[PDB]
């Protein structure tokens, strides 16, 4: 009957268009980005009540580090505490760290927003406003907010180049995002480039819709998608990548989530034989690059199992009927 | 007959719970973790046969550095030495340094276990003692077991935070690990919080059944495990992590295979017009967060395949008897 | 008829050869490489335009960093700019960057190939060349060859040591790329030590077919895969890796699209009350470690779908006839 002319066509159309016919195997990648850009900082910040004059250019070696793992980070703003050493000081202020007397601190007490071990003490900090004494590196950074500019604001004017390599070991096939002969000066575009591997960052977060600034002040983790849905027949041979754009931090905004990007850097020195320290809390957006992709290649094995749940069904509507 | 219902019923159950009917997708995550916690160090190490006294505070900043690639670090002991400078002193003694005389000494030759290049001569380390001439940073590192407690031994006691987001594209699905609303205050437990993603770092190697003290002494690679079986249908719709602890290191405690987790830190100062260098050997767990999930919804293709294999059998079963 | 059981035998084949009957999970893996060998240096590098001895030995901390992210790097070569501080100087002089007077210099702007916002002046840079002035971190680094040299040309001599967990949740099965009791002591090669994880650089580079020396002038990325081919069967068992080599970078050769690996490393100090850096440009390579693996073990309700799809057949091979 014609029904069964119908079934078999609709067998093969989910087989021609679902791609039934083709071995599927998945892509791996490698990835190298270049950063380029810089930027100028003239600020004004606050230190321990004290004005200071933020002032110097900032290079690619001055604000990011090359990427391992597939992610590479951009610092877009920065809260730098200097000439800590080893001591005995009052915590700073919080709601948890202000005491009435000796008997409000508990010595050996280790709370998790402080950053040092109590000797269970009540000492001035500031004027008559007492804190807890503790045994830290000396002073204890302040609790304040990111410069309400971030200091590093013209980050969404930088540009970043992402070169990724795809290659299926099943089918032997090796190629590379960047085509060769390509005009390399172009800025991605999701409809005028949109193979063009030079991104801007403030585009980026144009797509996914956030403002690149309100991150930059106190740090996220954005990630850029690249898709490969690759064709290796010959009948209807394609393979080119397809970049979105997701915004992966979870924007919480709750002290106990620890929102945003940030994390503590280090730097030791030595002044008058004193083992001493700076310490520098860095803020900015991580860049993590996720490259997925399957490999389609006509396979006859499967052919025969496809066909093979196809006979079947094909018979049982003319039983059916 | 009976056993047709049966076959048909024993074919439609290996569908209905081995969830053949849904169509499944790669999960797809990035990693957030969040460290917190410090440790109190006082102990007495011997640096050339001579009592030093290693006191302080270690914070975050001291023992970690944030996660990249999916794999964050903390340094549990370390051995550290000052001074060095580019110049010529005797190798340190070992098996394969002593040497009798100059004809022992090889000018040029180059040791696996030794860090510099021989010149050839044979000169006293210690008393009569006599190793290897070479050409290196001196002094020479001591060849020295870690610690015999691990200096920074508190570590069990650290917390770390970890968040994840998961994205099926297949699907158009994006959840994350943390689910809003929840009481963040909590310590992982295999069953009173399942899903906290506060966790102990004792409370880990307890779970793989391993010490923390023996691991911190000399290092080792830990592993996180974050499962999701998530189902995207509704009629039975669930989507949630199941942590999982593995201990990765080999353990093999031989001196060929490098055990544990160490690695070389180099400084670089200038005293006195001269390039010079201090070398800390840095001892600790590394955890690696591997995440894996499956996406099941339901897929009228694969349906239709399913039953394509199975309508062949329904009827052989009646060819059978 | 004989064509009959020749389909049978035939799907069959396929089954027991393509491994139809057994299911397949994905496998999971950790690395740990350490890196051991040295390099001794003496080479006369030309820094503005007067003759400079760069000499000494550099061990595992003066070149590599514990792998993260399943990458490890080598520096091979450098570049190292000395005494940098905030300030106003002229850039180096380039086909962009030559001035004839102070119309051809625009106050503010930026160049990619730059590291400095210009300050509209026309300024002399060395006898009557005049370039446009800028404001960074001066002197501006040199627009230089790497060394003809390879400083560290030494690297192909190394030697890593490659240490693999795989695991595969879904049979609960682990193993390690280095089985118990064998004999560490080995150099990887193609036939004589398939096995062997201990591999050369230089020997890696020869696979591949790129000579080491070239590469380590100006950097590059290669990388080591990994293939497990694992059946949990018993009736058949066998699963070890199988080691190639690959070379990841794309050798495109335009100044556009930024060749061969290097980055930019910062190295900050104070100086007469000064902020001062020192700028170090590392040349090197990269080496990725990707392993891949597919575990096969008997699965009832898969041979069920097989015959499924095989029995159609079965019969329409006799409607045909
Ligand atoms: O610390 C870094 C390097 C990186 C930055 C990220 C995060 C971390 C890894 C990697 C990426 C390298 C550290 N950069 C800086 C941080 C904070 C302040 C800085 N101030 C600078 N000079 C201005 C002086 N003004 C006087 C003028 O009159 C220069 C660099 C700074
Ligand atoms: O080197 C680091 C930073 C990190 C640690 C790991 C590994 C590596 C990357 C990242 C994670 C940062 C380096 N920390 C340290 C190491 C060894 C000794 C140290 N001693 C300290 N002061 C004690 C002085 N006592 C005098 C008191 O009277 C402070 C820090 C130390
Ligand atoms: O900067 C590093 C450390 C690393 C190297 C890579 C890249 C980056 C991360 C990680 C891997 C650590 C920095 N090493 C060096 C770089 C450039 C020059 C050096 N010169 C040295 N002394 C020679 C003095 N001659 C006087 C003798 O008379 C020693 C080390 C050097
Ligand atoms: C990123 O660059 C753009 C242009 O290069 C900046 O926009 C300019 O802003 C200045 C004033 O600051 C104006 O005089 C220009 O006319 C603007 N140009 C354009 C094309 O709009 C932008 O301010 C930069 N971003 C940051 C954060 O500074
Ligand atoms: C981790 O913390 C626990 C408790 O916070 C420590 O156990 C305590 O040990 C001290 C002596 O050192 C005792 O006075 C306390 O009574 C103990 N408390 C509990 C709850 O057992 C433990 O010692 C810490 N770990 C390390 C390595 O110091
Ligand atoms: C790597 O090591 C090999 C041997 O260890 C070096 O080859 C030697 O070169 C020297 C001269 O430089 C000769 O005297 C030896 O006879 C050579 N040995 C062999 C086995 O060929 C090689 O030069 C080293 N690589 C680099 C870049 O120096
Ligand atoms: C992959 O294909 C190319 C085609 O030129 C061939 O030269 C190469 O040997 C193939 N590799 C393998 C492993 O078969
Ligand atoms: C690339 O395209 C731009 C126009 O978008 C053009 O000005 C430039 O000359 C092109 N590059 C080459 C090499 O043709
Ligand atoms: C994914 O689903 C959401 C549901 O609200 C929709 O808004 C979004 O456009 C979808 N994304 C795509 C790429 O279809
Ligand atoms: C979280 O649970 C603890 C008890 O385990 C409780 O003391 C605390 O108040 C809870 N947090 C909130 C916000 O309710
Ligand atoms: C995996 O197999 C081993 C075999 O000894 C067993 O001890 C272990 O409990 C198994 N793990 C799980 C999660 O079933
Ligand atoms: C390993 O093999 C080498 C020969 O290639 C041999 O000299 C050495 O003794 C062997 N190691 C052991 C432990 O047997």
């Amino acid at each position: 009957w014609i029904f069964h002319a119908l079934v078999f066509s609709y067998i093969s159309f989910a087989l021609i268009s679902d791609k039934r016919y083709q071995k599927k195997e998945p892509l791996i990648s490698s990835v190298h980005t270049k950063v380029k850009g810089i930027a100028e900082v003239k600020a004004e910040i606050l230190e321990n009540g004290m004005k200071k004059m933020v002032s110097g250019v900032f290079d690619t070696a001055d604000y990011t580090f090359p990427l391992q793992g597939n992610s590479f980070f951009v610092m877009t703003n920065f809260i730098k505490t200097e000439g800590q050493q080893q001591g005995l000081c009052p915590d700073f202020p919080t709601a948890r760290t202000i005491c009435s007397s000796d008997r409000g601190c508990k010595k050996g007490r280790m709370d998790p927003q402080s950053k040092g071990i109590q000797t269970g003490r009540c000492v001035v900090y500031k004027e008559r406003l007492k804190t807890c004494e503790v045994s830290a590196w000396c002073p204890i950074e302040e609790v304040k907010d990111a410069p309400r500019p971030a200091l590093l604001n013209s980050a969404e004017n930088f540009t970043v180049l992402i070169k990724n390599n795809i290659d299926f070991p099943g089918h032997n096939y090796t190629t590379r995002n960047i085509l060769p002969g390509v005009n390399i000066t172009c800025t991605f575009h999701k409809t005028q480039n949109p193979q063009c591997p030079i991104f801007r960052l403030g585009d980026i977060f144009q797509e996914t819709g956030d403002s690149f600034s309100d991150v930059a002040i106190q740090g996220g983790i954005m990630g850029i998608e690249i898709y490969w849905d690759c064709n290796l027949d010959g009948w209807f041979h394609h393979c080119r990548p397809k970049y979105s754009f997701r915004r992966l931090d979870d924007k919480t905004t709750s002290e106990s989530l620890y929102p945003g990007y940030n994390f503590r850097y280090a730097k030791y020195y030595k002044e008058n034989n004193v083992e001493k320290r700076t310490l520098i809390k860095v803020f900015g957006i991580r860049f993590d690059i996720l490259v997925f992709g399957t490999g389609g290649k006509f396979n006859v094995i499967q052919l025969a199992v496809y066909i093979g749940s196809v006979i079947s069904y094909f018979g049982l509507a003319t039983v059916f009927i």
